[PDB]
């Protein structure tokens, strides 16, 4: 089926306006209806828009949907942001019989200053290498909002196998931390010139690289 | 307007059969198609049943949808329970003027075995030392249940400052992962013979030690 691609996160201060996009990978956006769901972590999804731009009763006119055929995208626009609007937002449409969801966008309503993450990338330690493990760790700390994406590369190529990233955790300084680890074997590690960890926060991507050494 | 009511939780042992009901408060259950979605906290929902009883491709045949007109209800039955099935399950139907979700059922698979953590301790990266930092990271993975305590040592002495440990999070193998990081200065790092991370899980302790490089 086609895919619906949404940004991983958006943020704004109370009272401002924010927009979330939902781009269809193949086919036309207008050939099936787009719904938007709001979900607060721990609760069920709630419909805030159906049929591209219709609002259910109980949903304030601060929420508006639209379609842009020449970006092949749908958008949800929330004006007059309130702290209760902080949630995950999912766009949803159909491919033939099949429901397709976007990946979801976390909308943070800023409750404190933005803070860029400190990123540290650690190459395999002596002890684990002697145990036939070459796990890399990308440590991500001191960030707000508490939403990040991590992407790994082997040389210049995207890595997907063997990546785990922890759920951001609020630490003693009231900012978030997480770690991404890439479980390589020693052979995998030594077969490439380098590996990189790419961390995206608030729409900007930072990168670190480590390579095999002899000691 | 109608509601879809599901039980809050269901629990069962591996290999067995569980049923999740979805009762429609108003209007006939058969007047609109019922969908079922599976969701892991942090991810988009996955369709497991659509049109009451159809499985999308890639959905285990252990998942079955049914309708019971006499109790005005729909059911998801999961046979041959696997740990991979632990998730929230939502039923969903239509109002024509809305998309309505049930409240969700958390499915718990009982009797998961304890698993001791894999602990890997990393010394400061070369790159962070060139940027005047010497943060250490202790990666703690693949443990169950999802509670650890962590203590650090400088030489043989307890370290009380500079420690942060993340809230354990469930990874794609349904075991938990966390990291503890110790924010040292380069001067602190080189002033000791070693630093150690001690991870305690279910009354068993694992301790790792690293020391400044000899390179």
């Amino acid at each position: 089926n086609f895919m619906l691609n949404q940004p991983h996160s958006v943020s704004e201060s109370p009272g401002k306006t924010v927009t979330i996009s939902c781009t269809r990978s193949s086919g036309n956006i207008d050939s099936n209806y787009v719904q938007w769901y709001q979900q607060r972590p721990g609760s069920a999804p709630i419909t805030v828009i159906y049929e591209d731009n219709q609002r259910p009763s109980g949903v304030p006119d601060r929420f508006a949907g639209s379609i842009d055929r020449s970006s092949n995208s749908a958008s949800l626009t929330i004006s007059g942001l309130k702290t209760e609007d902080e949630a995950d937002y999912y766009c949803q449409s159909y491919d033939a019989r099949n429901v397709v969801f976007g990946g979801g966008t976390r909308l943070t309503v800023l409750g404190q200053p933005k803070a860029a993450p400190s990123v540290t990338l650690f190459p395999p330690s002596s002890e684990e290498l002697q145990a036939n493990k070459a796990t890399l760790v990308c440590l991500i700390s001191d960030f707000y909002p508490g939403a990040v994406t991590v992407a790994w590369k082997a040389d210049s190529s995207p890595v997907k196998a063997g990546v785990e990233t922890t759920t951001p955790s609020k630490q003693s300084n009231n900012k978030y931390a997480a770690s991404s680890y890439l479980s390589l074997t020693p052979e995998q590690w030594k077969s490439h010139k380098s590996y990189s960890c790419q961390v995206t926060h608030e729409g900007s991507t930072v990168e670190k690289t480590v390579a095999p050494t002899e000691c």
